[PDB]
């Protein structure tokens, strides 16, 4: 089972200048609740924004170029990355936008963070059609000291 964790603002924006154009420590706390001791599959510009190994789960990072960390995992397509992360109830993928693009159709479930901003954005959510999925829970914050913006945490299901 293939899964999708990622955050949008206003119009889908994901990220600017590999980077997120936000700082909501809340998202960064799901995040860390909904990955925890399961592997995750990121892509090279996201392993660099990221900057480090993300500690109870198998990182591994997709590239074409040979691995520059010898603590994580590292693969040259999908097929790789996806027997890289072994027999596991839920392979979780934290993008980015590229990464994103190529799991969308593998995965069944989706952890949305929508946030409350209209920033710019250079890399976007892949479109979906909303039809082809069904929202089972979902959680509304308001903004606070360390979070200038107000989220809605949401978990879709594929059919
Ligand atoms: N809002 C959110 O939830 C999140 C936001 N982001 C944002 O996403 C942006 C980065 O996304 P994007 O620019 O798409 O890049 P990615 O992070 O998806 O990384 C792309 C790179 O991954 C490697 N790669 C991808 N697919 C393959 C493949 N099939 N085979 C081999 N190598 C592959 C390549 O590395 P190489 O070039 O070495 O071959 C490619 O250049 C940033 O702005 C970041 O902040 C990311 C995480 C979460
Ligand atoms: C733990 O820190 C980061 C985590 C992520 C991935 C990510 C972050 N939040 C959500 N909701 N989904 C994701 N896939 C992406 C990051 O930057 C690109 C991070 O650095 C701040
Ligand atoms: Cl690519």
């Amino acid at each position: 089972m293939i899964s999708l964790i990622a955050a949008l603002a206003v119009d889908r924006v994901i990220g600017m200048e590999n980077a997120m154009p936000w700082n909501l420590p809340a998202d960064l706390a799901w995040f860390k609740r909904n990955t925890l001791n399961k592997p995750v599959i990121m892509g090279r510009h996201t392993w660099e924004s990221i900057g480090r190994p993300l500690p109870g789960r198998k990182n591994i990072i997709l590239s074409s170029q040979p691995g520059t960390d010898d603590r994580v995992t590292w693969v040259k397509s999908v097929d790789e990355a996806i027997a890289a992360c072994g027999d596991v109830p839920e392979i979780m993928v934290i993008g980015g936008g590229r990464v994103y693009e190529q799991f969308l159709p593998k995965a069944q479930k989706l952890y949305l963070t929508h946030i409350d901003a209209e920033v710019e954005g250079d890399t976007h959510f892949p479109d979906y059609e909303p039809d082809d999925w069904e929202s089972v829970f979902s959680e509304f914050h308001d903004a606070d000291a360390q979070n200038s913006h107000s989220y809605c945490f949401e978990i879709l299901e594929r059919r």
